[PDB]
């Protein structure tokens, strides 16, 4: 039972939760791997009987009669087929846990917050894509963004999965020049070349907006070009240093993760596309400076005429810090939600005094939690914190090419 | 079973071997990780054999003559006494191993340009203070800093123990008030409340030096003044903004951890000062920045004429980057050895090549590694790494009362 201290406050709190802790990771007594970014029908049964113990504990009707039915319709429907099906609301409730579980999502204050729509009776590419502009739609709302989550049919025996390939609804294109070097995102010059080869007529621009290769089951993946006005962009400009928006940068609006795998009581949905709204730091920070993504901080130091041929003058700092400002200047002049990385720390210190007192601990990954910036000035840079793996979740998957 | 370990940065692969070493057993299981946390009879033979094999490999002595013969006398020594002396060049080797396996130091680059002062054959508090005393005049070097360490005689049983009070050789006081709230240091409230409680007069300011408490086997602490013209001192200034100078701040040159307690052989010496030299972000964000220390933000913040009604603005990062910049700065004009976070971190990559070729690995604990400041800014930060407790190693020590 871990001992858990706050180093800004001083106060001691511990984590009983983690010893809940089901699948294991990747730390042994003998090694620490947590800095590592990639770490059958009786289990099945055994899976269900927990998710369906955490669904009646929820609504208060834990051990009674509903709860009886419950545990056998789901042994002799295995039993029966293998497998089974959830409910709506179960469903409902298992999206919001995997986010509520997500040790690595520091918007996790909003995880009640959450519109499930269920797509689990869809049934080709076609209606697929119809799901999604519907998803982007709804969570984009003309830049009021919410919180949405589209589940598609779960994995069973005997069909192919639903898969989407983009990692995001909404991504730039990656094309690899002639010099080796690459226009527009680095981070997706696959799924880029993917595009192509299935049909797609390259842009040359940096920020060519993404065709979707949907897979429907035991089918190729089909191209679907997103309508232009269904994806809200914002472009980059800065308060005080007006030829920033001489640098032509732009971001999207709405944060769409799709290729991550759904699992709730053993089943698996191995398409179910969740979006919130951004902190300013993925796209200012980690987006736009990475120095294998845009990797633009240079450029930004030498207009701001400021001295990079020393490191001590702290240019990179300064150069990230306005370039921050400018993301969320440009997003909040655009009226496009969006959180900046303090304001989200104080909120997540808020979801855990929310956790320690509703479940005693919460799963917090604190390399991811902290800010890529100005880590030490936010409250959660002081919270030692406690990693583990609690169901239903969203866990990585592999490409399905 | 090898641990494979990414660079995001480039998308370079290296395997840790070292790892398996591992003799003593971290926090982490694959239930739950514990990684940022801050802390928690012949056996003896066993560290002491190893150890011994260490040192004759890296001498490309393996297996000759005095290798046997030094095992031997291990044997011998421990056998009639139940302890043992190091060799002197034993004791350099472990000191300077041990900060080669320091999983939380970035500087390690520079792990094999140590100074070993052997004080093995100190008694009473009066002979410290002076080994002390040459060991910061030395380190300090009138701002042109050295690594050194100072190794007092190991604990034995039966004995006393040789502690130095202090968590380092230069402290700050902290005073508490008519309403609680500390003038000076916080992080030092405590030791100042022991150094009044052994008769030290308190001072009225925020960078009052503190005195030293030597303690010396089964006896008391003894309180020693440190000489002005020893403790090396640097008032902060900033180069553009006029008004820096006039806040007052300040901070030393020498960062010398007393209190941790080296380990070599299966030795313990609960009495090993070691001393290198600052890296900026320690000093700026993390002393004077921390809500727990100093936490000068707002206050630099104001005199910047910043927007501290929204946390939108950035004036928090903005305020720190000024900060570090005038730390930079103040060492470098009084000819004070000091270290950017964007300098270190890229002389630890060259650290953890040079240590592939080498150990085949490194320990490396990634949340301290990488800078509170900027941290994806600097390359460590899109470095895996693999955290493991490798010996001869400095320990956590429980405070001497
Ligand atoms: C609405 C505001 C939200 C904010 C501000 C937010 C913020 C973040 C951030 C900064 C990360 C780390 C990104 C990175 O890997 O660099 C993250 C990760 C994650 N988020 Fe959230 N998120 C939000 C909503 C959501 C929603 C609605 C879901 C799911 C329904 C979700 C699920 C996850 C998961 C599973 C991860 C871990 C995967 C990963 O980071 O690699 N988040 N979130
Ligand atoms: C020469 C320049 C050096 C630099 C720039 C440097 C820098 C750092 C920094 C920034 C940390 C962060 C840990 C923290 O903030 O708590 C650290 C930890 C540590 N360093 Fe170094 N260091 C240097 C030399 C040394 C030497 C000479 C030794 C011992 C021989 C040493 C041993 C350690 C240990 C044991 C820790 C972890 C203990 C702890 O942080 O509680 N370092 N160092
Ligand atoms: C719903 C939502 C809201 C929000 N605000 N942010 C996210 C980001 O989520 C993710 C981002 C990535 C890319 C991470 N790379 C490091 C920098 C880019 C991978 C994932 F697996 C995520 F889950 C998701
Ligand atoms: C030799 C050396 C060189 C260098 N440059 N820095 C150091 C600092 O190491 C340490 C710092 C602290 C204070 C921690 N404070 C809370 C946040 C800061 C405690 C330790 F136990 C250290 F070991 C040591
Ligand atoms: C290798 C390193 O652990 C990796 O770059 C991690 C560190 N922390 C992170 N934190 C967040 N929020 N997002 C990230 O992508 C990463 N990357
Ligand atoms: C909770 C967290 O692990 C803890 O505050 C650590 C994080 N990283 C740190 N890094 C440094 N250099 N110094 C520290 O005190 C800490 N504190
Ligand atoms: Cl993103
Ligand atoms: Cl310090
Ligand atoms: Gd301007
Ligand atoms: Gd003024
Ligand atoms: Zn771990």
């Amino acid at each position: 039972f871990p001992r858990v201290k706050n180093w800004e406050v001083g106060s001691i709190t511990y984590d009983t939760l983690s010893a809940q802790a089901q699948q294991d990771g990747p730390c042994t007594p003998r090694r620490c791997l947590g800095s590592l970014v990639f770490p059958a029908p009786e289990q099945l049964l055994s899976q269900a009987r927990d998710f369906i113990n955490q669904y009646y504990s929820s609504i208060k009707r834990s051990g009674s009669q509903a709860h009886e039915q419950r545990l056998q319709e789901v042994e002799a429907e295995v039993a029966a087929t293998g497998t089974y099906q959830l409910r709506e609301s179960e469903l409902v409730f298992g999206a919001k846990q995997a986010w509520r579980n997500a040790p690595r999502c520091v918007g996790r204050i909003q995880w009640g917050k959450l519109q499930v729509f269920d797509a689990r009776d869809c049934r080709s590419a076609q209606e697929m894509f119809t799901y999604i502009c519907n998803h982007i739609k709804y969570a984009t709302n003309r830049g009021n963004l919410r919180s949405a989550i589209t589940v598609f049919p779960q994995r069973c025996p005997g069909r192919g999965d639903f898969r989407i390939w983009n990692s995001q609804l909404v991504r730039y294109a990656g094309y690899r020049q002639q010099d080796g070097s690459v226009r527009g995102d680095p981070a997706n010059v696959e799924i880029t070349e993917l595009c192509i080869q299935h049909g797609w007529t390259p842009g040359n621009g940096r920020f060519d907006v993404l065709p979707l290769l949907l897979q429907a089951p035991d089918e190729p993946p089909e191209l679907f070009l997103l309508p232009p006005e269904l994806v809200l962009e914002v472009p980059l400009e800065h308060p005080t240093l007006e030829w920033f928006a001489a640098l032509g940068l732009r971001w999207y609006a709405l944060p769409a993760v799709s290729n991550m795998l759904l699992e709730i009581g053993g089943l698996e949905f191995p398409a179910a596309p969740f979006s919130g709204w951004y902190m300013s730091t993925e796209i200012g920070t980690r987006n736009l400076c990475d120095p294998h993504r845009y990797n633009i901080l240079e450029d930004v130091a030498v207009c701001m005429d400021l001295d990079t041929r020393t490191t001590s003058s702290l240019w990179k700092d300064k150069a990230a810090v306005e370039i921050n400002v400018a993301v969320l200047h440009s997003y909040q002049l655009a009226k496009v939600t969006i959180v900046d990385h303090h304001a989200a720390t104080a909120s997540f210190m808020k979801h855990l005094e929310n956790e320690q007192k509703a479940r005693g601990g919460c799963p917090a990954d604190w390399a991811w939690i902290v800010p890529p910036i100005s880590g030490s000035l936010t409250p959660v840079f002081h919270q030692e914190m406690v990693n583990y793996f609690l169901s239903p979740a969203f866990r990585y998957q592999p490409d399905p090419w």
